[PDB]
């Protein structure tokens, strides 16, 4: 995250760290709790994944010392990749873990809610994205969760600025004109949440943009409130 501050301690109870082990263990994207046994994350981050085996997700973290060899994680059995997902900036940048064994909910980690279809009018005033992510374009990954506020902007507005781009209305953006606040390298899969009617909902997942926090180039966000039918199928039992 550029140009964000640091977190309080379980302000954001979904956001996990999901690493991998190989070839060693390091952070590789944030993910938001969204059911006891799934994580909802972006499809881009299991590039090379070859397996669930080499995953870790954890939960209730702020500081990325916290994560030592005797800390409790939980295992993935599943990665679900969208069927139509082909690389970030086309779209359908969604995944879904489903976790070896079920969170048990507390005030260090519990699920944020879905958007509904009937909030797509609503005008987010109040969104914040997080992560552990650089705080420059080269960088590295960041000890604290940060946090920063960053208005929407209009898929109009959007399209301005990335003209070699389609941004669909799969896509949601959020930035300033003049940059400054942004996600980067590392926040990807994490959550862009919004608080509205005192009930935080998960409105996009961190997915790709143009360098980082620069002047007219919005963050580029996959909007989940279009995957709601595409979640449900996924994690309803067969």
């Amino acid at each position: 995250i550029v140009g964000g501050t640091a977190s309080v301690r379980g302000e954001w109870p979904w956001q996990v760290t999901l690493h991998t082990t190989s070839p060693t263990q390091r952070h590789l994207c944030g993910g938001s709790i969204i059911g006891n046994q799934w994580i909802l994350t972006a499809a881009h981050c299991f590039y090379g994944v070859e397996s669930p085996k080499i995953l870790r997700v954890y939960s209730g973290i702020l500081n990325q010392s916290e994560i030592k060899e005797d800390t409790s994680f939980f295992g993935v059995q599943e990665i679900i990749i969208h069927d139509q997902y082909k690389m970030a900036e086309s779209g359908y940048d969604i995944a879904l873990l489903k976790l070896e064994t079920t969170v048990n909910y507390t005030d260090s980690q519990r699920p944020i809610s879905l958007p509904s279809k009937g909030e797509r009018n609503v005008i987010y005033t109040d969104c914040w994205v997080t992560g552990w992510g650089y705080r420059k374009l080269r960088d590295k990954i960041q000890n604290t969760l940060q946090k920063a506020k960053i208005p929407l902007v209009t898929n109009e507005e959007c399209q301005k600025r990335y003209r070699g781009h389609k941004i669909t209305h799969k896509m949601i953006c959020a930035g300033y004109r003049e940059g400054g606040k942004d996600a980067c390298k590392g926040d990807s899969g994490g959550p862009l949440s919004c608080k509205h009617n005192e009930v935080w909902h998960l409105v996009g997942i961190t997915s790709w943009g143009e360098g980082c926090a620069q002047r007219e180039r919005p963050g580029v966000y996959t909007n989940v409130v279009e995957y709601v039918d595409w979640i449900l199928e996924k994690t309803q039992a067969v």
